[PDB]
């Protein structure tokens, strides 16, 4: 007991040498998984019951795993750095004093481009990818909630809406894109860029600043609205056997010289404080890393869709089959 720790992650976010790390300073293994979105991740929990000790939805994930019973709540004592997370993070209506989840990551979604192929001045909205000149090049994310945002803030609809009209609308939208889509990733999406697969479509910020740093020009453009803000927190499911484990998990990742340290290899913003004042000014303000001020206020924060979550679901697997 606590001598292991099952943690299934996203894929990119943790590098190996930092898992080694871990196991170096605490004795405990690490048997670690990936996944590339929040409905593979909750598939897979679904079927096994049990088997972990963490897991890291999105903020959009947390209030209906909580409510059917698949979390448990985190003892804050445990988790010496819990001071040094960002207030402006914590204590929100999906989790409210962070029972059930700890701030991460966070990042955003854009329109991805390799600037010695295509023209930035083309692109300034999601609408924009529906063009019929980006005939089978462009990459999606492969993530329900981010495809149908896409589509809902072209159509002037809530991208957090539970109505089915205008779900079923967006899907009709969709349907017109499909023809523009060559792949849908969210496993490794800076690669299709970097092999010069797709020289468009959309990116997390995250993955353009990886492609960066291998030599590929990856910008990052923010659509004018409805930029996709998301943040992903870890959580402890209900049946962890080694709680001990995953609290000192927590607690290692919260710590401001990791979190800043992976935050410049993985290209991501971080929401603990201490780490991000950690952070060099030519990462802090990178325009293709942090959105400008207007590209907030105008863009949505991923939020919960209740027992709407399944219709998006369903549309979004009959986009990609047909």
């Amino acid at each position: 007991k606590d001598q292991e720790l099952y943690f299934y992650n996203w894929s990119e976010y943790i590098p190996s040498e930092v898992l080694e790390d871990f196991t170096k300073e605490t004795g405990i293994k690490v048997i670690y998984s990936t996944y590339e979105s929040n409905e593979s991740m909750y598939a897979k929990l679904k079927t096994q019951g049990a088997g972990y000790d963490l897991v890291v939805p999105s903020t959009y994930f947390v209030s209906k795993m909580r409510k059917e019973g698949m979390l448990q709540e985190i003892d804050h004592s445990k988790l010496s750095h819990f001071k040094d997370l960002d207030p402006n993070y914590l204590n929100k209506p999906f989790d409210p004093g962070n029972k059930f989840s700890i701030p991460y990551i966070w990042g955003a979604t854009g329109i991805g481009i390799n600037t010695d192929m295509l023209d930035k001045k083309s692109l300034k909205n999601w609408g924009d990818l529906w063009d019929a000149k980006w005939a089978g090049q462009l990459m999606l994310m492969d993530d329900a909630r981010e495809v149908f945002h896409i589509a809902l803030s072209k159509l002037g609809y809530s991208p957090n809406t539970t109505n089915p009209k205008e779900i079923k609308a967006a899907y009709r939208e969709l349907k017109k894109l499909m023809p523009n889509v060559l792949v849908f990733n969210s496993d490794f999406p800076a690669n299709p860029y970097l092999a010069g697969e797709v020289s468009l479509g959309m990116l997390w910020n995250g993955s353009a600043y990886m492609a960066r740093q291998e030599g590929a020009p990856i910008q990052i453009i923010w659509p004018e609205k409805g930029t996709i803000f998301w943040m992903d927190s870890i959580s402890i499911p209900a049946g962890a056997k080694n709680i001990e484990a995953a609290h000192k998990m927590i607690d290692f990742l919260l710590r401001p010289e990791n979190a800043a340290k992976i935050a410049l290899e993985i290209g991501y913003p971080t929401p603990v404080k201490t780490a991000h004042d950690l952070l060099p000014k030519e990462f802090a303000n990178d325009p293709s890393i942090y959105p400008p001020q207007s590209v907030i206020d105008n863009g949505e924060w991923q939020d919960e869709v209740g027992e709407a979550s399944v219709l998006y679901d369903e549309y979004f697997q009959k986009l990609k089959v047909n």
